[PDB]
């Protein structure tokens, strides 16, 4: 019963040493990243290449800009609900729908700046930023 036990021990260790060995050495995961990202930025290209030819963006940084306006100018001191005229003027001598606007204005800044190429730009950092070989590393000289 020792020998067989013995046995049986030694060969799991060996068993655990070529598991992180086969740990260690599998890592063709790495090589997706680099194309995912190279495929990417020609995507980067080719879109800011069609926008510049056909006006896209700069149309919908004017539909954004005027539909954040139209918000902004909806005026509740002709509304119904008489109160909401009194407590609209109430706010305009209180600079609230200044604060209003400014909160919407600043809102359509940050949603004209949010970009398909910086969405593509982005996404390429993730995915370039994180190594599967490291978490390889890690895993086979922890786990034992």
């Amino acid at each position: 019963a020792k020998i067989n036990f013995n046995e049986k021990l030694s060969q799991l260790q060996t068993y655990m040493i070529q598991f992180d060995q086969y740990i260690k050495d599998s890592y063709d995961l790495h090589d997706l990243k680099i194309a995912i990202a190279n495929i990417i930025d020609e995507i980067i290209e080719k879109l800011k290449s069609l926008d510049e030819h056909y006006h896209i963006r700069v149309n919908l940084v004017k539909t954004i800009h005027d539909l954040h306006l139209f918000i902004e100018n909806i005026d509740f001191n002709k509304s119904g609900s008489s109160t909401a005229s009194w407590i609209q003027n109430v706010d305009t001598k209180y600079q609230i729908r200044i604060q209003i606007q400014e909160k919407l204005q600043q809102l359509k800044r940050h949603i004209q700046n949010i970009d398909i190429q910086h969405l593509a730009g982005k996404l390429k950092q993730h995915i370039e930023a994180i190594d599967v070989r490291v978490l390889l590393d890690q895993l086979g000289t922890t786990i034992s």
